[PDB]
């Protein structure tokens, strides 16, 4: 049913008015209006594409044909072409039907002449199919895919595949609505207010929001509840956002101290630096892959990115190396920090090529065909990139030589206890203990 | 019928005088012509191929045989000779018929060293059907390709093919007669000027213009009207040139107030400045996935463009990021831009490397075999490039610089009153009020 997809309202309505148009016409068909031939469904993994097509092929009334875009082309030459003939065969041989290929991708590879073979024999024969000499009515074709660009430009024609349709990731109030729909069917207590879960999710699927309230629930029941709470949602949160805890994995106190002092690095390079995102939680117990994560996460879930945001970021991705190395001397530094080291890189070449942060290069855009340009302008822009990160290392020594006493109280903050809260990052900062138990 | 396809009266010429052939041979054969052995069809998607093939085969009052490129080539080898011979013995068997091989792109592939041995088996019994040894007469064949280039050589030949005949967008006055046609089964109100629309939509095909009239058509009917009036036909245009309008945004007002100066950059940058392309409908209304979007519009549809035009391009699209720039100081720039940058870059690409417009470079093509020239014409050119944007960028700058009035006048104004228009562009920008309310 469509109010089974909750967000994505264009989306909807726009495949929506498809299906009132199949159930009476004339309201829609009396100034000469006719069938659109067909709807494309784009956008990320996990949006409601697949929904959407579950929703239509359910609320329309008429036979609806669904196949992959892979169960064409078995092992010879032209056994494809063959299934789409059957396949449009069957769909024309009754009255006006839908078909759904999902994953288009797979063939709707764009045909370049320079090795065209049995190849794309399937696609031209799809395209005969949509719009050809011989003009049947009635079918309309939906399609999803999650790489609109891909596809040929003789398929995402006008008469072949009239409207294009994208589905993308929601923002707080659908994000919201979605919560809404999914805390439906479980035994919720009261305490619990979505709007709240809504505003502490930035950049959340609806796959992930689902997948967020189904294993809140089942952890609910194991602990033998016998109501669903905001504890619970907001462990299941951290599990999506950070990753699942492991309390066991017995290691020295050389260590942890270590780890403590790396990810107190990070979050006190974090914490003071104009332009950064708003801290969160800030552990060393291992969660996830890593040893320990300073996750950071933003509010107002932000599309576009500053200078002095990149310039923050840039800091907070070598506090954990500039730490250990004022802290344990300079011959000490490990191998871990080049993990984190790795990410910082990205940013500065973001930097330099796409976003035109540098003044020594350009306003110019070396992104795409990066192999075109010559070796002159290579040089200056890698050079760029690399005074960038030097001299965002340098930012990051001279705060963490006047921040030394917060440096070491938030250390022991975190091999004392194992994990921090925000404004407990803050109070550990300042002295006042917590109310919580060491462990 | 050949009076449904309304542009490209070239090819429509062409086709008209070979069944004109058909009906009335003595008008033509009597100097000794004969005639064409075959006509090809090339184009962009969209243009009208299949179109005109259906108009042919309604009026030749002959025998037509239609296929696709596809429909031959199943699993075993030799199939598709096989087809072919049986199609042209049926061929021979009826009478002076025609046949239409729609998509030769499959079946007509360029022959190579490395195929492997089976691929253009199909290909070379086409080419013995075709102008072989048993000679004969009265069978006429018609293909469509869009990729001619891409066909093998002897299928171009004349003798066969003898005609290649060239489908192309419209012009102007074109456009104005796909949208009268197509709008014969629209109940239409008095304020409808099909020139208008055809002066509107620069660069679109005859499916884009059907669908047009269609969606306009369906959207009149949505709001309960009597008759399809301009209005409506300016909503579809607008939904097919920039999306749809994704009524259902939160946004914050630091955001569409930072959105309100970037789009002023470019309308006043679009407005003041030599040769730049006349300025339509700038708006900040979300569209479609751009956050707001000032569209220009030509005037008189040429193909060429001099340096000063270009030129034009290039502060144009700098705008943006100096009205950023101007406003909230250099460390406030964000990543938007470089989908400003990217299209930039390109321009000034072609104004040194293909188009010939630089001094040190030379009056040298070094567009085509990029990878082959030296290493330091490449340096010189790059530099030449990167020159051109630096001083766009600057020009840009010192432009904002003296319409800064302006460019606060036409920000507030569009933070206020969405979309605005070019005429209501130019009345914001003096300090009159708009004859509408605001949002
Ligand atoms: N708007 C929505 N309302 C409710 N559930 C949603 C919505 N959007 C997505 N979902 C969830 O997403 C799941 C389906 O995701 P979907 O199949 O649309 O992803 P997809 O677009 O197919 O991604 P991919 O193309 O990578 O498979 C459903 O199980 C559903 O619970
Ligand atoms: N010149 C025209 N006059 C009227 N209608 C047109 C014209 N050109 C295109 N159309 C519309 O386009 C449709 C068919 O386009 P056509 O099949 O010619 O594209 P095409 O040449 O096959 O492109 P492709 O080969 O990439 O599919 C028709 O249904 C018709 O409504
Ligand atoms: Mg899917
Ligand atoms: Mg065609
Ligand atoms: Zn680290
Ligand atoms: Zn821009």
């Amino acid at each position: 049913k469509f109010d089974d997809v909750c967000g994505c309202d264009e989306a909807r309505a726009e495949l929506e008015e498809i299906v009132d148009f199949l159930k009476d016409p004339t309201k829609y068909e009396s100034l000469g209006g006719k069938l659109p031939k067909g709807v494309l469904l784009t956008g990320p993994p996990g949006t409601g594409k697949t929904l959407l097509a579950r929703a239509t092929a359910g609320e329309a009334g008429v036979d609806f044909f669904f196949m992959s875009g892979s169960e064409f082309d078995e092992v010879y030459v032209g056994v494809g072409a063959k299934r789409i003939r059957d396949l449009f065969a069957q769909a024309r041989s009754r009255a006006p039907a839908i078909i759904f290929i999902d994953q288009l991708d797979a063939i709707g590879g764009k045909r370049n002449p320079k090795d065209q073979a049995y190849a794309k024999q399937t696609l031209n024969q799809l395209l005969v199919e949509l719009d050809g000499f011989s003009q049947t009515s009635g079918i309309i074709i939906i399609g999803a895919t999650n790489f609109p660009e891909a596809l040929d430009k003789a398929l995402t024609r006008p008469g072949r595949f009239d409207k294009v349709v994208n589905v993308d990731l929601p923002d707080v109030r659908g994000r919201a609505d979605i919560l809404k729909h999914h805390m439906k069917k479980i035994t919720l207590a009261d305490n619990v207010d979505p709007t709240i879960i809504a505003r502490g999710t930035p950049g959340l699927s609806g796959a992930e929001l689902a997948n967020l309230v189904n294993q809140a629930a089942v952890y609910a029941c194991q602990k033998n509840a016998v109501s669903v709470d905001m504890s619970h949602f907001e462990w299941a949160k951290d599990k999506i956002l950070m990753g699942a805890e492991r309390k066991t994995m017995v290691l020295t106190d050389a260590a942890r101290k270590a780890t403590a002092f790396h990810e107190a690095g990070h979050a006190i390079m974090a914490k003071y630096t104009n332009g950064a995102t708003p801290l969160y939680k800030a552990t060393i117990l291992p969660r996830g892959r890593a040893l320990g994560i300073t996750f950071q996460l933003p509010e107002m879930d932000k599309v576009d990115i500053t200078k002095r945001e990149c310039q923050a970021r840039l800091d907070v991705c070598m506090g954990g190396k500039i730490a250990e190395e004022l802290i344990y001397g300079k011959d000490n530094t490990t191998s871990g920090c080049g993990s984190d080291l790795q990410s910082a890189t990205g940013t500065a070449r973001a930097m330099v090529t796409q976003y035109g942060m540098s003044d020594d290069v350009g306003p110019v855009n070396l992104s795409e065909e990066w192999e075109s340009w010559s070796n002159k302008i290579r040089d200056i822009a890698d050079n760029e990139v690399i005074e960038l990160l030097k001299d965002s290392e340098e930012r990051a020594r001279r705060l963490l030589t006047k921040k030394n006493v917060e440096l070491h109280r938030l250390a022991q903050g975190l091999i004392e206890y194992e994990t921090l809260d925000a404004h407990e990052i803050e109070q550990v900062c300042k002295g006042e203990k917590l109310a919580k138990l060491k462990t």
